[PDB]
């Protein structure tokens, strides 16, 4: 009698269980950039969104759903209750507090810790086996906080870390050199941000080391000021925030790329933040960006880059800073 | 010599004439959704963004540029000056403010567009879209095949999604057309709704009427209201409109000749005698709209289109260019 | 210290389990067309190939593997031993014998049964939960054979059936109308091949019924002879075989499209062959093509097309003929 | 009134000109692998095939056309007559004479030269401004022949060169190290074939030089025998031919990737053969593979790789042997 039933004969009951589900936590501008980038690359057969702002959340979900004709991701869901995130292979954390003025660093972090104490247990409860990917800043610290709270082995807790900044570096490199970023290679490692380390000895096109051609590369004795590009990279995000208010598109694309490696088990190497106690001369429980092999089991291996003693010292300094801070957090 | 020249021997004096360039005018939430959707579909070898808000504009450009490693569009440019848009195949208009005001705005945007891309196709998304497509058309001087309104494209996609939810199948497999004037006055063509060539109206003759126990009529209402419901929740809409626009971009750039519910100057057809744009099923390719399907309409569906034409013309009569 | 261990520090011990594995059985031209199309649509994270021709098999695997740089499917495996197919979501059967001089078509069918008696139990053993998609001809009969041998519920055994033929029909429709195949709708249903049924009443563009515009559509009294469009469809495989000796590309593309719906749980409606006893007036255990909702559990629902009395008669006759052949096969 | 005219009202009476047309010359297994890969990457709005085997040609065209529903390339054409190739952006030559015996090299080349004397003039007649991409072996010599016959400037005449062999190298590299080929970097340069040059110095993951971790890399004294990996690349085509009779998929994928850089003006660096007189110590009109910037105007720039004296002389010798043969060609 009903039209559906007149039109369609049902032969199979529902067993409905997601096979490649991704959850994004937080629907601010970064969260939604990750979401659209992930939808348009067909990485998931289901997408879930969660946030505390219920109207905003429902709106974003609906807008995405109205695009269904143009996507190959058949199920998009959302809710404040984390049961909608259940059985995710990958859960991306973009939520957090924004540093107020006068706040102080340690105080900003703690407020983010307090948010994660609510988020992380809810993620783990409904997706015990997922990979966690943290994007919230400061990423290296907050990836640690998510690791400790979730109880997950280190291979399953990832920080986007320096992934986008390495992408920005390759872009600026390509602009100076007149070739596409895809063909330009450079690595930024360590602590996300201004303390991050541009590995000059690895920068090359077509296997041709720029440092071998141009020995001054990276020093202050450089007429071409290539050391500036790293600073350009670091500065360029705050430049963008100053211009449009925030950044979204690039980080979203960045995160989708990582998600691809994970969902398809590509085992590509990305500069991302991993718990590297024991490597790179690091002694504390700290996340730093190093070239990681990324696949369906998270970070399985790490490339041991050969660093100068200065570069090694930089990583140690950041490890001390990060640790000193984490030592003062309330969990 | 410079490091670049130690690394790279140049063999050709490079001339950059973009071959598959697309411009988005307006970097609001709609314009930027179009941009990112277009970028992720690999439709252009160059993207230009233009807006009057210079800081916002430069910020959006830089943000997209930073994602270059993950894209296949080698050049992204922007500026308030329209030289940056030069030689575009397709220029998508998302800027706007009424109507005589938009006329005044378009009186600046469109001639700037035509000056730097004399041969481009125009795609207007700005509301009220049927009227502004007419405006952009008159000011442009372009023949009608080259000026296109997003029209009922998204609302059809919304309708098809809601059809899919009700039937338990993907929107791709649910067919249905919303035509005419974009918005509250649009026409849900009940007679064409079908899955796998099976008319819903033939199975269920009450489809779309008040006596319809399933209230399919409310589905069209829900479509007409959905933008409003989404704005109420998040403040605006973006993703779906951007996706629907990139899909039109795709048919154009790849000369697909797919059929879309978009707004075209339909004088001479469907009984209309004025210069107005309404959504009908249009064949869309590298030359824009070259053909339209003649939907068989009920006598009152027809009178509904004629009414929208007189409504649009009534407004269009006033304006001055 | 090995170069690998010098370069890369291992942090995890992988027990590799494929999450979106597809297997193609038979690396003839049809099988390798399915394989390349599936690879270029990023539908799987692992591809396995099996065939009895061991050299040919290894050669195809290696050729595909040499392309890994340009693909996003990290693992391509092969072997005559079906352990390589273990834990496949989807297994595509293109293996078959070709007729000799010589033998009747029935005798040719039985030899394909004997081939399936070997393949199907091996497939089921290593992938108990997979869906089966049978492409080998005659496809309605061989899909039934696979159903029977496998013991799978009907929702999981799918025949490619009239999927390609409908695609061909839509292409020829679009050539006549000056519109892309994506916007021309029309269905070829029933038994794959000569006896297939062009459902004239369903043919439309933008929801405008051609039949209503042109009541002669598909009749002998039709001055535009649209029936010849169906005849072109029925003959197109033969025509391509006369010119190039076989067909590959189109069937491969049409199979990858079915694979997409399955791997991504899209629930798109495809004209494919399904066990339809109990529907469409059919009283026998036969597979015929009807519009099927295709997803991760295979065929969950079928659309009930309104058929004329003469159309129902063609289907029933097809069911009789199919069933008649099936009783004569040795299982 | 015809059904078409009842259904569709024509508003525009317009003409032809394809905007991103690609032509493939030769519908052997290589040309068709190029074609399907190009079709599935959405690189063209029109595809033309040409070959002297008219039935085969028409068969392949039809087979591809039947897959229209599943593609986004609206027009596929073919003909023995080159007018079908008019206004191509890019023309890919995969036609050539085969090997028999008693190779007076300047014979199975001079015969290819006589074949090109027919093809290339026809190509340039209908596409005066196309880029030429030669894949036929021997590729460095045949790219020179097409360059001479066409009258084209060197930037627009390209040979596939060592592009696939580098991809194979990066694949084998990935297998040894446990990471995807996309993250494994290495270049094979110079004369395509046995005499190609593995550039040991440039091989790396994430900017870490393997030669620097492992100085013996590439030498006979290499305990890990990485020299054999290059030899394995040089032999792989022969190994695959031995197994399946030819190679197709890998070369096709590699060629489509060059086509992408051209059609989208990506300016990526690929190891392809380019007329390198004046560079790398060479003074003759020959084509060798070096890292090239590839865009909408073909090869506009070359990367100058730092070579060992041993590597340099190896390239110089290749140049002289190529010229030695080219001298003896009758045009
Ligand atoms: O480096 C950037 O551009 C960058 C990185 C992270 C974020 C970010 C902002 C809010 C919430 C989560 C992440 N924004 C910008
Ligand atoms: O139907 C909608 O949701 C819809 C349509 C157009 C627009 C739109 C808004 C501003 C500028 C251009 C276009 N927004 C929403
Ligand atoms: O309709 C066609 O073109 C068509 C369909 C199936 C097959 C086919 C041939 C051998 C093995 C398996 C399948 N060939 C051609
Ligand atoms: O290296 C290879 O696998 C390889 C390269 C070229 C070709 C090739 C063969 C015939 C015509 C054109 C190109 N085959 C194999």
């Amino acid at each position: 009698a009903a039209l559906k039933d007149q039109l369609i004969h049902n032969l199979l009951k529902e067993e409905h269980v997601p096979q490649n589900k991704i959850t994004v936590v937080g629907v601010g501008a970064v969260g939604m950039a990750c979401a659209i980038s992930i939808l348009m690359k067909d990485l998931a057969d289901e997408l879930a969104l969660v946030d505390v702002m219920e109207d905003k959340l429902k709106g974003e979900m609906m807008d995405l759903q109205h695009g269904s004709l143009f996507l190959r991701t058949p199920k998009i869901v959302s809710g404040k209750d984390y049961s909608v995130t259940a059985n995710s292979k990958l859960v991306i954390i973009t939520a957090g507090a924004r540093q107020q003025e006068g706040e102080s660093r340690l105080n900003l972090v703690q407020r983010n810790v307090n948010i994660f104490k609510f988020i992380i247990p809810n993620v783990v409860k409904y997706s015990p086996h997922c990979k966690l990917l943290v994007v919230s800043n400061p990423v290296d610290i907050l990836t640690y906080v998510a690791w400790k709270i979730s109880g997950f082995p280190k291979n399953r807790v990832i920080g986007s870390g320096c992934n986008l900044d390495s992408a920005r570096f390759r872009y600026l490199m390509g602009e100076r050199l007149g070739v596409h970023a895809l063909s330009c290679h450079g690595w930024i490692l360590g602590e996300h941000g201004d303390s991050s380390v541009p590995v000059w000895s690895g920068m090359n096109v077509a296997g041709v080391s720029l440092k071998t051609l141009h020995p001054e590369l990276g020093t202050d004795a450089d007429k071409e000021q290539w050391k500036q590009v790293h600073k350009q990279v670091v500065d360029s995000a705050y430049e963008v925030i100053k211009l449009k208010g925030y950044t979204t598109w690039a980080i979203g694309l960045s995160v989708a790329d990582l998600a691809e490696s994970i969902m398809k088990n590509l085992r590509r190497v990305h500069p991302i933040s991993t718990m590297l106690k024991g490597l790179y001369g690091i002694k504390e429980d700290v996340f730093l960006s190093v070239p990681c092999v990324l696949g369906q089991n998270g970070i399985s291996d790490v490339v041991k880059v050969t660093l100068t003693s200065e570069e090694e010292a930089h990583l140690k300094k950041s490890a001390d800073t990060l640790w000193g801070i984490q030592k003062e957090l309330q969990f």
